[PDB]
């Protein structure tokens, strides 16, 4: 798909990339990562023992109101089967912009946030169930 990319890790790194640019990097057991490759409202059409989806923003500029929508939506369904979808690598702005739009009305979903791919994946090992 070009909305998105499955994400896996080069084993004993903090290299987190394409599953099918290198044979050797593998998806983590219980966790889902996906590179949002286009707005997530595109991302989202597609997904229409896991226990973090992490997204990484990294390639995302902005977000419009929709877009934000469309994110809490997926962080609300997910955390209701005890899933949590954490934020990877937004950017200033991204964090602007779904602040503006409410996406922390809720201040909570601040903890959802992480700077890198590895963060976020050290942030799903021992949490809050
Ligand atoms: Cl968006
Ligand atoms: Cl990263």
């Amino acid at each position: 798909s070009p909305s998105y990319t499955v994400l896996g890790q080069l084993p004993d790194t903090d290299v987190y990339i394409d599953i099918d640019a290198y044979e050797e990097v593998k998806e983590i057991p219980g966790i889902k990562i996906f590179q949002i490759n286009a707005p997530i409202y595109y991302a989202n059409s597609d997904l229409y023992n896991i226990h973090t989806v992490i997204l990484d923003f990294t390639q995302v500029n902005f977000m419009d109101s929709v877009g934000v929508k469309t994110l809490a939506g997926i962080v609300k369904e997910y955390g209701d089967v005890g899933i949590y979808v954490y934020l990877a690598g937004c950017s200033a702005q991204v964090v602007n912009d779904l602040t503006s739009n409410r996406f922390f009305e809720n201040p909570a979903l601040k903890e959802l946030l992480f700077h890198s791919i590895h963060d976020a994946v050290l942030g799903s090992q021992v949490r809050e169930a």
